[PDB]
């Protein structure tokens, strides 16, 4: 039931108009410039005849305002465990020898764990010192060699996919009333043009984004869908980070490959002499990801799954930041029907006074039939015309006063038949 | 119910003996260095009397070796929860001017919250550009400003302090039985020597300390106890460690405390429009303190809280990584007088063959009062002493076999007889 959000008369200087002896019709011809409709309402242009009681207006509903996120970079993550193995030597036994255990390199396995074969997997390989002596079996007082084998093992049998966007484009879908009642739906991109019945109509200026971007990443469950994450993407592996193990790939991830990417020293050891264990404290980005599961907002915002040939996309919840420029190549509309008659009351007005902004008056108009409604208030001073429909339409327009207590007696009709409506509020001051 | 794990014989170097009269009486002269026993477990100096049937043994037992941490630097840290209050202003509507929002500083204040007055709290403030617009309320089409103002409070009525150690003291105890069997205990520091009946024995070498000791830092929970932690400490609050959030004080925690240090950017906020949510993920150091409860083992250590006071020590599980320096002032034994016989089963033989160190052999030993084991195994080449004991106890030496696999005989004639016995094993 929302109608005009935002509310502009055509100026003069783009108006033409002609009487054929009570018959009058006007051309319109030039650009006019409107603030997009908020979602869901509408940007109107009101044109205006010779007489008071001439007016038609264009209106132009923001169906959506839609975002569709072009996807960067991407890795595949999932969750995973350690699993160790030891084997102990005492000093100048098999590797145990004079430097060997503290110069142990990561890549490289022990005799000890020759019996596990080839692997494929993400592992590595420590040695840590342990006491020797006979206290702890050896008959040489020097360290012990506490020999260790590791790999990292898939532990859920899917994988999850991180991405950025490197951009964000912009679908504003629009659907045009002529003045002559006619309706058609459009969609407009930020360079967009489309010839209308009356010229044509582009944005002029579009700054429709997400603010803030590159401070998100998304996540895609592969069947089941997306979620949001409120942090940066991440191109290099970073410990206690989603993406801290990553792979290039899903199946990678689910066998713990060897090609996965991963930051360093995220195993933590404890070595007991012949006891050991390993341990790790991993981000679960499944946990990350039931936290950002969409569809979820974010500023004024939601971001929801694409229906359909799946993507995330992101759509506006109140004000489109974009201007609509609208060409009328020398278009004639003409003031034809009866009036019948509208029940108005009035909602709201807000804003500021003896400021360039203005007051916004907000009406609720229920009529059977499309026409305007025009009202007055005691002097004459102030007037509001705006749209009346078939069904009921919340309609505002701007008001311009000089006090900041507003309570204002206005007569309004849409037919002659004059009924009061009291406006009232209190508009600040700016400076 | 262990007894000799380290025995050595005393040098003939320092040794002198002879048998004027009636008896035979020995004397021992110098140095003798000895590997400390594994706690529990004895170290042994055996004397060789001019006979076979002469034999005395020095035993000297490690009770503890234990090392008590010198606490250095601390704070208290705890849990917290972040409130936060929200405001938000269409563009040239009060503070909201550019480009006061987007410049807005984390500890002034805005007058959007007058009503909040004084506060001694840890707190925040933050401004977020939100849509303009008539769509979001506002007259203008730029930037509306959402104001927010944020607090930490406790969320729960205790603390942990988190402390770091400086050094590990060292407490060695030995129980020493004399050759005329005298008990007596004694206390080393790295440092220390005590005088004894029969010289002295002093820590010749002491690595008893804490390897990766710059690894470890501990928590105490007033008046329950302590936990290791394995990370260093650090003196710096940083984002997801132990210590992000910290306080001078078990009240300044429960108070959330001004004067608590906290790393940057520890709440998160989503503006939306004029909803708003903060939260944190700020690392439970409760949790981290109950995965670390003490007593906790690392490496050959049992970390635990001290018994008769307060702090934390470690205690040597498996061997003394240390060295004793018996010294002998001339200093007189004798042998007399009989020793019956015991019951000894074999254990085990364990070491390297052709090698320095080599073999050991280690028997069980249940006798009467206190004597002396021999063995007529492998007369000419090999033979074993260890000392008997009323009651049940294990004894090992030290043997040279340069042989892999060990197939060996005995017949042990402490008594002298009467008994067999077999040893088998291999490197
Ligand atoms: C003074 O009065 C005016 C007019 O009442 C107020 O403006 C109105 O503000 C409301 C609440 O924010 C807006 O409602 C939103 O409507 C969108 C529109 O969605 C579309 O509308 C139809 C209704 O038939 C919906 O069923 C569809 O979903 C469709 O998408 C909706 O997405 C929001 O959830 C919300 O309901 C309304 O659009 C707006 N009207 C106009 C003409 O702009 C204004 O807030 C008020 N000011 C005050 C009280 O200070
Ligand atoms: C060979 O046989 C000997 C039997 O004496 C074994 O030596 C013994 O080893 C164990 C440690 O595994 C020691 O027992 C322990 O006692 C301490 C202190 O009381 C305690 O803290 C431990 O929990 C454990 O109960 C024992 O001290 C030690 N004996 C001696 C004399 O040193 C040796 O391990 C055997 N080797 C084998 C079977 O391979
Ligand atoms: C281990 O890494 C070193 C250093 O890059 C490399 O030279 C060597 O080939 C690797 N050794 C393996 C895989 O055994
Ligand atoms: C807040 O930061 C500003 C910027 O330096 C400073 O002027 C002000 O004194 C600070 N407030 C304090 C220290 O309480």
């Amino acid at each position: 039931d929302p109608g005009c959000s935002e509310l502009i008369q055509a100026s003069s200087r783009i108006t033409t108009c002609s009487t054929e002896g009570v018959n009058t019709k006007c051309r319109l011809s030039g650009t006019a410039l409107i603030r997009a409709g908020s979602v869901g309402a509408e940007a109107c242009l009101m044109l205006k005849g010779v007489k008071e009681d001439q007016t038609k207006f264009l209106k132009i509903k923001t169906v959506s305002s839609e975002l569709s996120c072009r996807e960067g970079q991407s890795y595949w993550t999932g969750s995973f465990s350690p699993k160790c193995l030891s084997s102990r030597r005492c000093h100048l036994v098999g590797e145990c020898h004079v430097n060997r255990c503290l110069s142990w390199r990561d890549n490289e396995t022990s005799a000890e764990f020759s019996f596990v074969g080839e692997s494929t997997t993400m592992r590595e390989n420590k040695c840590f010192e342990q006491c020797g002596g006979w206290g702890c079996g050896c008959f040489n007082v020097n360290p012990s060699c506490l020999f260790v084998h590791t790999y990292l093992q898939s532990v859920r049998k899917e994988a999850l996919r991180v991405f950025n966007c490197i951009d964000w484009v912009h679908k504003l879908t629009l659907e045009i009333t002529d003045f002559d009642g006619s309706v058609s739906t459009i969609d407009l991109g930020a360079s967009s043009s489309r010839f209308t019945n009356w010229g044509s109509v582009s944005l002029s200026l579009d700054a429709e984004g997400i603010s803030g971007s590159n401070s998100f990443s998304f996540i895609e469950s592969p069947g089941k869908g997306y979620a949001i994450v409120d942090e940066p993407f991440s191109e290099i592996p970073r410990q206690g980070f989603l993406g801290e193990i990553r792979c290039n790939s899903e199946s990678s991830v689910l066998s713990a490959h060897e090609s996965c990417l991963r930051a360093p020293n995220l195993i933590s050891y404890k070595p007991m002499i012949d006891q050991l264990e390993c341990t790790t404290n991993l981000i679960d980005p499944f946990v990350v990801f039931e936290r950002g599961s969409l569809p979820q907002t974010r500023n004024d915002k939601t971001f929801a799954a694409s229906k359909g040939n799946r993507g995330v996309q992101a759509f506006s919840k109140g004000s489109v930041q974009a201007d609509l420029t609208l060409m009328f190549d020398n278009f004639e509309v003409d003031f034809v029907g009866a009036a019948v008659s509208c029940d108005a009351a009035f909602l709201n007005l807000t804003g500021c006074y003896s400021c360039n902004a203005g007051a916004r008056v907000c009406l609720s108009i229920t009529s059977t039939g499309t026409g305007s409604l025009s009202a007055h208030n005691k002097d004459g001073s102030l007037h509001i015309v705006l749209p009346s429909e078939n069904g009921t339409k919340d309609q505002c327009q701007i008001l311009h006063f000089t006090v900041p207590e507003v309570e204002e007696e206005f007569m309004y009709s849409c037919d002659g038949d004059e009924r009061p409506l009291l406006v009232k509020g209190t508009l600040i001051a700016i400076d």
